[PDB]
């Protein structure tokens, strides 16, 4: 056991490892505080991040538990890792704080576009580390649920990293209006006319690349609805073979109001893009999630004919999440919690 140190931040107790020295406050939300440290142990600048109140319910425990899991799982370049989780506890009788370590990020994808002059290059190589990461995420049967700029983590060598994977956090308020929590999301999603699947991330990478092409955003609705006339103007209404799928009565009742329009042409939206980017972008943004290219089938397109390596673009381990369907009490997920801290192996 390492030997811990106290101080408060911004009005919070941190009891932390020697090895993190000159920590500092850089954000806090609703799931924790983070500051930024520098490890001695491994010489890399990083951020440790308190959860707040992890075992507070049941539905938070149970929260707690997915997200260790799920961090401890991913080995990948082009997704965050676990460098490190502690607790300053002895025992399970005095456990209560949860603590995880990642590389510090700097730019996010954000950033870059609203600043930088990217050639088609720059979007060849950041839309293909993408699609590499969620490779290896859907091998594991794992939807990430909240792909968007500022959860893509971008460093000066362009060099990609997904972060913030969706815990089933996002609330009803944080998706209303002119906001951009909701403008990458596949509109079967938006109003919950169909339950999540792998293909709804093939829609967000569709969104982002092409704001990358344009430096605009593709679908910036002012509410779910606006957002939808947006969505259907581009890639058409439903043809016959569509509607039959449609399971949910809310659904076709709404669309069945509607004018029929057909899809437009993507090389007059998308003017002077590489014709490769344009065929890429119509296999994505497909309305019928059944349709749309997978990020396997992507990373063969020739649009990455440069950067593609079939002996380079791993899998994952398989990862069991029987524990979702699991019914238990706040200190029995205290408990798996508490294991998966105490078993936590670093990296090489
Ligand atoms: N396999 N697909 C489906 O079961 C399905 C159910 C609902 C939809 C869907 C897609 C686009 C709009 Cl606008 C409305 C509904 O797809
Ligand atoms: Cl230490
Ligand atoms: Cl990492
Ligand atoms: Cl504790
Ligand atoms: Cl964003
Ligand atoms: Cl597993
Ligand atoms: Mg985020």
């Amino acid at each position: 056991r390492p030997t811990f140190y106290r101080q408060e931040l911004n009005k919070t107790i941190w009891e932390v490892p020697e090895r993190y020295q000159n920590l500092s406050p850089v954000g806090s939300g609703a799931y924790g505080s983070v500051c930024a440290a520098f490890d001695t142990k491994t010489g890399h600048r990083v951020a440790v991040k308190k959860l707040s109140r992890p075992f507070q319910s049941i539905i938070h425990a149970k929260r707690t538990y997915r997200e260790l899991r799920l961090l401890k799982h991913m080995k990948h370049e082009n997704v965050i890792g676990l460098l490190d989780v502690f607790t300053p506890a002895r025992s399970l009788e005095e456990f209560n704080d949860v603590y995880l370590v990642t590389h510090l990020m700097g730019a996010d994808l954000n950033n870059i576009v609203k600043c930088q002059k990217l050639t088609d290059d720059h979007v060849q190589f950041l839309i293909y580390q993408i699609l590499r990461g969620l490779k290896y995420i859907h091998s594991a049967d794992i939807i990430h649920r909240d792909l968007k700029p500022s959860n893509l983590a971008v460093n000066e060598d362009c060099e990609l990293k997904i972060l913030d994977f969706g815990l089933a956090r996002h609330t009803d308020d944080e998706m209303t209006g002119y906001v951009a929590t909701r403008w990458y999301r596949a509109p079967e999603i938006m109003l919950n006319w169909m339950h999540y699947n792998q293909t709804v991330d093939i829609w967000s990478v569709g969104c982002i690349m092409a704001e990358l092409l344009t430096g605009r955003t593709l679908f910036p609705g002012t509410d779910h609805i606006d957002q939808l006339k947006l969505i259907l103007r581009l890639v058409g209404t439903p043809g016959a073979e569509l509607l039959k799928k449609i399971s949910s009565e809310s659904a076709r009742n709404y669309i069945q109001s509607l004018a029929q329009m057909p899809k437009m042409n993507f090389a007059n939206v998308f003017i002077g893009a590489n014709p490769l980017a344009v065929d890429l972008l119509e296999k994505m943004l497909v309305l019928d999630s059944d349709k749309r290219i997978t990020a396997a089938q992507a990373l063969a397109h020739a649009y990455f004919a440069q950067y593609h390596d079939p002996d380079d673009e791993p899998v994952a381990d398989p990862y069991d999440q029987s524990f979702e369907s699991r019914d238990l009490l706040i200190d029995e997920w205290k408990s798996l919690t508490y294991d998966e801290v105490i078993s936590f192996v670093p990296p090489p």
